[PDB]
């Protein structure tokens, strides 16, 4: 279930020499993939200079009524991201914003964090280690959020070789954190990156099965929405490991989101991973390096090794309290360093996780932390909400809220 390598630099030299032999024309393949990424980069910059946003936008009512056309789905799968509006009523989402604020003010969350290490003393928090607020629990179990997540999961190819790699019609809940960012606040440093593994995409054999069409030279056949092999990838044991397989990451806007307001940026290129994988196999890269990728860190995309992709960094469309935005698990994303806007940028991290044997194993340990009010196993054991006034319990759960947490009822 996990990857174990003692000497990583030596393994990189061995694997790169192994990949270069199986693909002796690795430079010819890269310059053709670069041509496919270049035209997408230029198409993205055409829209931004024109007044449009390259991130596709949909309304939740269109999804629920079944009005999404096949061309809208093809644009989501090519961009690898989607902003979905009106998932929750704006009146409730704006109230959810002030409920979490009162939830933190009531239990004195600021002083608790300080009282709970010099490096811990440094860490004005903007990402909050709370997981069981009433707005968080209620939004995960909303029927409109569930229908949206079912639609996103049905964009994937779930079946191959007589095997259903996940259930796109069943949804599980992955408890995550929340973000509250005020204007003129300090940057976090979330440079363009990809979550879910870094050098493991080259070293682990299960990862190379997902990207087998890239390493074989037939890059045109690589589908970022093919589920085969993705729940079986191995990562290094690190705090940056998500125990669940998420088809789409995403959050819900508690406050209006604006450009140059310290909010999310994305590179809307679904197959950008093909460019990154073949980039590290070129000759201007040292034999022991995979373009700065490090174990235990998110796969970084920089101006030094990927100047073409940096040109396509696009802000997300303007959102209101109640709109959501999702992006593929291989999509490069980042957060604006400065918040020069007026309204704060508060979001709730709520991804889209389908049912599979891998995700089902995480539910019992996740539910145990909910009943206790502790932190989920994938996060630092802060256990802030153990004695919190107003913490959401099982009494706050609906029938959908219990089926998605593994509760049998
Ligand atoms: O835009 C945010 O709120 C954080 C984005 C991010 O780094 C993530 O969710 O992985
Ligand atoms: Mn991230």
């Amino acid at each position: 279930a996990s990857l174990h390598i003692d000497d990583i630099p030596a393994a990189i030299k061995a694997v790169k020499q192994q990949l270069r032999q199986a693909l002796p024309d690795y430079q010819q393949v890269f310059q053709a993939v670069e041509e496919n990424i270049r035209q997408q980069v230029m198409e993205i910059r055409r829209n931004l200079a024109e007044g449009k946003n390259p991130v596709p936008q949909l309304h939740a009512d269109d999804i629920i009524n079944g009005k999404v056309t096949e061309e809208q789905k093809a644009q989501i799968k090519q961009r690898g991201c989607c902003a979905i509006l009106g998932v929750f009523p704006q009146e409730k989402a704006t109230a959810w914003n002030r409920e979490i604020g009162d939830y933190l003010d009531r239990n004195n969350f600021v002083e608790r964090l300080k009282n709970a290490n010099y490096f811990g003393t440094l860490a004005k928090p903007q990402i909050y280690g709370i997981y069981w607020s009433t707005p968080q629990v209620e939004a995960r179990q909303d029927k409109r959020m569930q229908a949206v997540q079912i639609f996103l999961n049905n964009l994937w190819q779930t079946e191959s070789n007589g095997k259903q790699h996940f259930d796109a019609n069943r949804v599980v809940t992955y408890a995550d954190r929340t973000r509250r960012r005020p204007p003129k606040s300090s940057s976090l440093g979330l440079s363009p990156h990809v979550d879910g593994g870094s050098i493991e995409r080259w070293l682990d054999e299960n990862f190379r099965h997902v990207y087998r069409h890239v390493f074989s030279g037939q890059w045109q056949k690589y589908d970022p929405f093919a589920a085969e092999g993705r729940p079986e990838v191995r990562e290094f044991p690190s705090p940056a490991v998500c125990s669940m397989f998420r088809t789409f990451q995403g959050w819900t806007a508690l406050t209006p989101q604006r450009t140059h307001a310290g909010t999310l940026n994305v590179i809307p290129i679904a197959n950008a991973m093909a460019y990154i994988l073949l980039r590290a196999l070129q000759d201007d890269v040292a034999d022991d390096d995979l373009c700065g990728a490090a174990p235990g860190r998110a796969l970084s995309a920089s101006e030094q090794w990927h100047p073409l992709l940096m040109e396509a960094i696009s802000p997300i469309p303007d959102l209101e309290a109640g709109d959501t935005v999702f992006w593929h698990c291989d999509v490069i994303h980042s957060v604006e360093n400065e918040h020069n806007g007026e309204f704060d940028s508060n979001v709730m991290y709520i991804a889209a996780a389908p049912w599979c044997e891998k995700n089902a194993a995480y539910l019992p340990r996740q539910l145990a932390s909910f009943i206790d009010g502790r932190s989920p196993p994938d996060f630092a054991a802060d256990d802030f909400e153990v004695d919190f006034i107003g913490r959401a319990t099982i009494k706050n759960l609906t029938e959908i809220g219990k089926q998605q947490l593994g509760i049998t009822d």
